[PDB]
């Protein structure tokens, strides 16, 4: 590693840290120490700790020359910052995965380099290694994988896993302005054999397929990815770009992904894009970037942008991936703020953090009004039984979906200094939206019915 380049960045961060307005900084969501965060990267388990990286531009609250930020956790709730894992050189350090080989945590990441031809960039897969889980050195012979079908300039966001005697990777690409994902495999992590175009847009599924993922859940293969170029369709695909999944079966003989290509959005909120998953304890954990491309970031002017979501546990119930907060998220709970009846127009007061478990009768309207103690911008969460929809109105911008409850009719709502995550029922309908208002959260019952509300303040689990 370049000791000069590193030390200079560590001291830029340690100094720039004092200029970070804390007003919107999350208490219990992963945020960059300073500057810009986008897609989470290389979700891994190495030496008794979950490791997570992320697309990181230290020097400003907007996108720029891509670094890998780095955090670790015992419980997937509390996270410590580590030194910047990857600093760009000739290549920007674009998204990718991480896997444990020997004593080593191995990062497989896309290196984007400039060119002087129409695309004006090229994408290949770079290796970096660590034995201490702190310092990362790039492989002398990078890139280890350069071949992409139709010589497409788009070739990014490898998700690597081990099955039998091979590492497999799914990688995002385009061709004739159609999104696609490519399956490769290696015996040694250095030499990569192309297997198949796992899926491709027929025209209606966008021009680029970012942050692909592939894993088993509920006895099925999930292809989870971030397509760009979907048209809004009724209530769906309203965000700048989408994250969603196909259900099917990956055949490890034919390397064919057999699916009906029934697309579903994972998260119905305003600010959900680009996911990572890991499997352990017989569970499937997922985390996403808690922002959206080409829309205002109200925290930008405070010298930072972006958080992750809460880590969610996945299940496949029928045809639906449910998301729920971690079983032990209740460890965040400090003060018990409310229990039982919350009458019409009655309000609950928090600090910057809130957990609310609410139930009403689904025969009548449910509505929460969420706003700062000192007023400012409003977010409303509504059950409208006329249309059978959950509606998150974030400062006038609507996200809504039909909700057919699996079982539980209760909602679990998590507020952080500048975020909202609504888990409806058993997690079949989830909204993740960034929210901003003036001061400590006040939540008012706007419903024409009394709600049952269990409410807590939540402690910090991440740095300022
Ligand atoms: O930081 C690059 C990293 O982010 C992803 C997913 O968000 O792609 C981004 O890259 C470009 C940044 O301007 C955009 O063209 C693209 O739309 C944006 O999503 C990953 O694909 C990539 O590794």
């Amino acid at each position: 590693q370049n000791e000069t380049a590193k030390r200079e960045l560590e001291e830029y961060i340690a100094d720039k840290k004092a200029e970070i307005n804390p007003r919107y900084r999350p208490h219990y969501h992963i945020s960059p120490p300073v500057g810009w965060m986008n897609a989470p990267n290389g979700f891994s388990y190495y030496k008794g700790k979950f490791h997570l990286f992320y697309q990181f531009y230290p020097y400003d609250s907007v996108w720029g020359p891509m670094h890998w930020g780095h955090v670790s956790s015992s419980n997937l709730i509390d996270w410590e910052h580590l030194p910047t894992a990857l600093i760009p050189e000739t290549e920007m350090c674009f998204s990718g995965g991480a896997v444990v080989h020997g004593d080593d945590l191995v990062l497989l990441y896309t290196g984007r380099v400039t060119t002087d031809t129409d695309p004006f960039y090229n994408e290949t897969q770079y290796l970096a290694f660590s034995n201490d889980g702190v310092n990362f050195r790039k492989y002398e012979g990078n890139p280890v994988l350069s071949y992409v079908p139709d010589n497409s300039a788009d070739f990014r966001d490898p998700k690597i896993w081990k099955f039998k005697d091979h590492w497999y990777v799914v990688i995002g690409s385009s061709s004739n302005k159609q999104g696609r994902v490519l399956l490769y495999r290696s015996g040694d992590l250095f030499n990569w054999e192309f297997l198949s175009v796992l899926g491709e847009s027929d025209g209606d599924m966008g021009y680029m397929w970012e942050c692909p993922d592939l894993f088993e859940l509920g006895g099925k293969t999930i292809f989870l990815w971030s397509p760009q170029g979907l048209e809004p369709k009724g209530d769906r695909y309203k965000n700048t770009y989408q994250t969603g999944y196909y259900i099917g079966e990956l055949d490890y003989e034919t390397f064919e992904f057999k699916t009906d290509k029934y697309f579903q959005e994972l998260d119905y909120g305003h600010d959900f894009y680009a996911t990572q998953t890991i499997q352990g304890d017989g569970k499937t954990y997922l985390i996403g970037w808690f922002n959206m491309w080409e829309v205002p970031h109200l925290e930008e002017e405070d010298g930072w942008a972006g958080t992750t979501t809460l880590v969610r546990e996945l299940q496949l119930i029928g045809t639906r991936i449910t998301m729920n907060p971690l079983e032990g998220i209740q460890d965040l709970r400090t003060d018990s703020v409310h229990n039982g009846d919350l009458e019409p127009q009655q309000a609950i007061e928090f600090g910057p953090t809130a957990e609310i478990i609410l139930q009403g009768c689904l025969d009548q309207k449910i509505e929460l009004l969420i706003q700062g103690k000192e007023g400012g911008l409003v977010t409303t969460v509504t059950w409208d039984p006329e249309v059978g929809k959950v509606i998150v109105n974030r400062s006038g911008e609507v996200r809504q979906v039909e909700w057919v409850p699996i079982g539980k009719t209760s909602w679990r709502l998590f507020l952080d200094a500048s975020s909202l995550e609504l888990f409806c029922g058993e997690g079949e309908v989830v909204f993740s939206s960034r929210i901003f208002s003036d001061g400590d959260w006040v939540v008012k019952n706007s419903s024409p019915q009394t709600l049952s509300v269990e409410a807590y303040r939540l402690r910090r689990s991440v740095p300022a």
